[PDB]
């Protein structure tokens, strides 16, 4: 009963520069291939956990799916290949401080071959998966028909907004979503486009920060997403939801029995229209950040498949966040349930109720 | 007796986005995988014109080898590959109207790892070569250990300035040199190089005749020959190319189509080029590199050789690669007539 996922495996090319990119001209820097993909990170991120995902995904007979598929060892059941599909590359060129200054993503095999079609041969996963996760580099098309396999079995349903541009796919499937991990900024563009207009701007105090972004996050919940989950970076995370969060979505496994044994259920007091709570993140070494967010994601989920609550879950999604920008890499090679789970309980410990 | 090319394998990624690059986020776009590397590029245009060119070079044994080396059909015999090694990697992001918004160049590698030692392992097919062609992206001992093999067995040696800046490490090795092959600012930067002073200025406005614009590079290029340098090929874009040498530049290989249809103490020539659609025109001046010494390597004389690099590099241009997929030999050598025709004498 794996998790499934579906989305994009991207070669990404990253590339930091030693001094300010400068527009006009090159720069010298240091410039490496990594797996990415949204989907895939989440799936990578999940596997290291020790739970075993499905991914469904497409790739080319080329060279970057090559790379990607070099070290994959989960099934490739799920993944459509042939000769016509060019595998998806994105580019990020990075400043000085980590930050993106540029990414352009080429991710067209997704939008036209990881259709409807292809995603129904696997209808009996979704329909037995304990959690079906899509990113936004689908087609709206597949969207809807992702979700809506998972609806008609009540599998709840994990939207990754992925970027500003693919987050306003939240339009066509709002009422079937149940969690969305939006950044500011795809939280904005994503109210923006179930508004079906251009009312919220992008961008301090955690509570004004919160503030700020509250009537965004209503518009999420006002058109069916059960819990918004918004990353902050640095500043960790937002969780809202509506009604208690615990209580908006086989045995269990030892992601579980640590967490559950530092991380007590009893920790918090006593349903709300708007519940939220703000949860911090760990001082961290910063190597890379690209795919922090995937592998908060891939921690939540992990935690959420092996039984444990939505706060208990998202305070690990934290932790594999951390883990995740303190390596180089998207998703470290490796992940150690020690400071998982130690950091877990760090977050969960500090995290803070907003409306009091 | 195959002409062995030494430089940068290069893979370059071409990101052009849908809409205005936003920080902090992707847009939808286009990224390109294209083989680069001057040397490559090189190596790649002489194959393609159907000589075998024997390639030293260096790569990583990671992800861009992998892709760089999909099509790559020749030998690999030349080229240092270490788990250590990141393979080099151009990245450019374009904006919506298809210039250059940034560009990060990770190429250390080569100076790093292509070293004189690992050059010194073919002697034997750098001494039997026809000719030699380095890239300035070799470290200067690097080149200077390369030339030096070269100049020993009397193997001439071509030089690719590659950059303004890196066209400047012809400074410790001009005088084993035969031919070089700047573009106007290039050509400006290693007279820079060479001289005492940094007397001559570069080009900023208004475009000049073909003959005026050799008055005003001329003693730029006396520089060089005066340092050793035997031929100055100057590129000049749109406008073809001048080819300057020391003595009558009727010069063949020593060694032993176009020649069916091209027939045959300072120098000066103008190579018109011919009129073309362009498509992408980074890396046609590789291309004149590889078309020359591809001629070059078949017996031609070196007028005959350059007729037919500038109809090499008119191909490239019509290209969106830096090297055509193929070469059209029918095309080829009917552009090369109306080059080598069109050839005109300055002094
Ligand atoms: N500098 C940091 N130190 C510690 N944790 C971080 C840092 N940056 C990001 N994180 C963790 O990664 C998560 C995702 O970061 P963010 O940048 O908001 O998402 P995205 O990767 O989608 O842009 C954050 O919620 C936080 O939990
Ligand atoms: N518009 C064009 N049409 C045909 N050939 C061209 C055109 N532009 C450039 N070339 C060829 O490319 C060669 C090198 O171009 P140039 O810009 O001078 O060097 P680089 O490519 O090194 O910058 C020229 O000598 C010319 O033969
Ligand atoms: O359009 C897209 N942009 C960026 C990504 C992925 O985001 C990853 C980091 O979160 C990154 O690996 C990139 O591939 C994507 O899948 N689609
Ligand atoms: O430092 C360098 N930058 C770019 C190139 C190559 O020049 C090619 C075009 O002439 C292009 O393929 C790039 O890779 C190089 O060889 N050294
Ligand atoms: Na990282
Ligand atoms: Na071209």
């Amino acid at each position: 009963m794996e998790p499934v996922i579906i989305g994009a495996l991207i070669l990404d090319v990253h590339a930091k520069p030693s001094t300010t990119p400068i527009s006009g001209t090159t720069v010298p820097g240091q410039v490496l291939f990594a797996p990415g993909g949204v989907a895939r990170n989440v799936a990578d991120c999940i596997f290291k956990l020790g739970i075993t995902p499905f991914m469904i995904g497409t790739l080319g007979l080329d060279g970057p799916a090559n790379v990607l598929l070099k070290e994959w060892k989960l099934s490739m059941k799920g993944i459509l290949r042939r000769e016509d599909i060019s595998t998806p590359i994105v580019s990020l060129v990075y400043d000085t401080n980590g930050e993106v200054a540029a990414g352009v993503a080429g991710v067209d095999a997704v939008e036209n071959f990881l259709t409807p079609e292809w995603i129904q041969r696997f209808e009996y996963n979704i329909s037995s998966a304990r959690l079906l996760m899509v990113d936004a580099n689908l087609s709206s098309l597949a969207l809807e028909a992702s979700c809506k396999l998972a609806a008609e079995s009540s599998v709840p349903v994990w939207f990754e907004p992925v970027s500003v541009t693919k987050s306003q796919r939240i339009a066509s499937i709002a009422k079937y979503v149940t969690i969305v991990s939006p950044n500011q900024d795809e939280l904005i563009a994503m109210a923006n486009a179930l508004c079906a207009k251009n009312l919220f701007h992008p961008f301090l105090s955690i509570e004004d920060m919160f503030r700020a972004l509250k009537p965004a996050i209503l518009v999420l919940l006002k058109n069916g997403v059960k819990v918004v989950i918004v990353t902050l970076g640095s500043n960790g995370a937002l969780l809202c939801s509506k009604g208690n969060p615990k209580k908006a979505l086989l045995r269990s496994g030892e992601v579980f029995k640590r967490v559950q044994s530092v991380c007590s259920p009893n920790r918090f007091s006593e349903s709300p229209s708007l519940f939220a709570m703000h949860f911090p993140t760990i001082p961290a070494k910063v190597k890379k950040l690209t795919g922090a967010g995937d592998c908060l994601v891939g921690g939540t989920v992990a935690s959420l498949s092996d039984g444990l609550d939505l706060i208990q879950s998202l305070a690990v999604g934290i932790a594999s966040a951390k883990a995740a920008v303190e390596s180089d890499d998207n998703v470290p090679p490796e992940f150690k349930l020690d400071l998982i789970s130690g950091d877990a309980e760090l977050v969960y410990n500090g995290a803070k109720m907003l409306m009091v």
